């Protein structure tokens, strides 16, 4: 019998995992990446999903989707919807009252439904496992944010249904993460679990209450537009700064350089949560012009200091919306690929007065792997 996967679609990356010789496998993708960006590209000869469709992001905005998650389950009239639109490249546009990207493809102009575009994402999560696996998936449990409603829940599944999967069960992603780590078995009354999940595009604060296995949302707080994004653009800003110091030119006006000094930016990014320094370097960004540079963990966190701080707040909000101290919370959890960033756990240890951080499991795999722990137990 074919195994069952448990996927994380995220509004910036997906996730796939396995329960499969007693542990759970985080599986890699064909360039051997653990996550995949929950992206779609539509050119004029073919459909690309993931790192080939992010990869390609600066050569064809208008026609490379991302963020669908913020509009699937939504109205086009959706206030939400209305606001978000204002900042996407790509054109979104009214049919019955709900939202369709449209785009040029194969020489045609086509609009998609959002559950469309993510049953995409969901397809190439599908097929990351298949390639594995060695047979076809046909099992699934996938994840969304505990805020989300009925609608947002149904088209999610949906978009599962279009992948070809059986929805064996839509799960809040706080709830997962609890499982990762085995905290639905807490033994001899209710224990007290803080999610704090900062991931591509949004941050989330959960306080959950599991009494038993029986899951209670006490309470959630959070900026559904504070997340890694944010830290990319302050390093954008300063490059672009830099680049008018020692070559007295602006390219903030060329959507092309603008959006590789990007990618640069947020691979660096990453590697500082690694190492105290990150080099810079690319090939003609503006005008045949090379920028080779550098950065320091120290002068990143200087730039982003008080995005990070922000992120406190919605803890004590949380905190004081389900009437506990910090002293009552039993286990802290990360979630999310920003909080691998060094600065961004200080601040929550010492927020929490030295309290341990649960992180054995990568932040950004969380979810996912207890989506494939949940799948699992569903299937017997
Ligand atoms: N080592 C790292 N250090 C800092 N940020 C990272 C690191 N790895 C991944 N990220 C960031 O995590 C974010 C994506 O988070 P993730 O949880 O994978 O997706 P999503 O929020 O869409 O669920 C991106 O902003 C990515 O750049
Ligand atoms: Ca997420
Ligand atoms: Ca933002
Ligand atoms: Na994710
Ligand atoms: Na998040």
């Amino acid at each position: 019998k074919a195994a069952a996967i448990g996927i994380d679609l995220g509004t910036t990356y997906s996730c796939i995992g396995v329960f499969q010789h007693g542990k759970v496998e985080i599986i890699a993708n064909d360039q051997g990446n653990r996550t995949t960006p929950s992206y779609v590209a539509f050119t004029d000869t073919e459909r690309l999903i993931g790192d080939a469709a992010k990869n390609q992001v600066a050569l064809n905005p208008q026609n490379t989707v991302f963020d669908a998650k913020r509009l699937i389950g939504r109205k086009f009239g959706d206030p939400v919807v209305q606001s978000d639109m204002k900042h996407w490249p790509f054109q979104v546009i009214n049919d019955g009252d709900k939202p369709k990207v449209q785009v040029s493809y194969k020489g045609e102009t086509k609009a998609f439904y959002p559950e469309e575009i993510s049953s995409m994402v969901l397809t190439k999560m599908k097929e990351i496992a298949e390639a594995y696996l060695g047979y076809p998936v046909t099992n699934a449990v996938i994840t969304v944010p505990a805020y989300f409603n009925d609608s947002q829940r149904q088209a999610t599944k949906d978009a599962g249904v279009i992948a070809g999967l059986n929805v064996l069960r839509i799960i809040n992603e706080p709830t997962a993460a609890a499982i990762a780590y085995g905290l639905d078995r807490t033994g001899k009354g209710e224990r007290n679990v803080l999610i704090f999940d900062l991931g591509g595009g949004t941050f989330d604060v959960s306080i959950l209450t599991i009494d038993d296995g029986i899951f209670e949302v006490k309470a959630t707080a959070g900026d559904t537009h504070l997340g890694g994004e944010d830290f990319d653009n302050r390093l954008v800003n300063h490059f672009v700064e830099e680049f008018k110091r020692k070559h007295k030119k602006d390219i903030s006006q060329n959507k092309r350089a603008v959006r590789r000094l990007r990618t640069a930016c947020e691979r660096a990014k990453r590697t500082l949560s690694s190492s105290t320094q990150a080099s810079l370097e690319i090939d003609s960004l503006f005008e045949g012009i090379d920028f080779y540079t550098s950065i320091t963990r120290a002068r990143f966190e200087e730039l982003c200091s008080d995005l990070f701080r922000s992120t406190l707040e919605p803890v004590e909000k949380a905190l004081r919306d389900a009437k506990l101290d910090k002293a009552q919370i039993h286990d802290l959890v990360l979630v999310g690929g920003s909080t691998r960033i060094p600065k961004v756990q200080k601040l929550l240890q010492d927020f929490f007065n030295g309290r341990d951080l649960n992180k054995s499991i990568n932040p950004d795999e969380a979810v996912a792997y207890g989506a494939a722990v949940q799948a699992a137990i569903l299937m017997g």
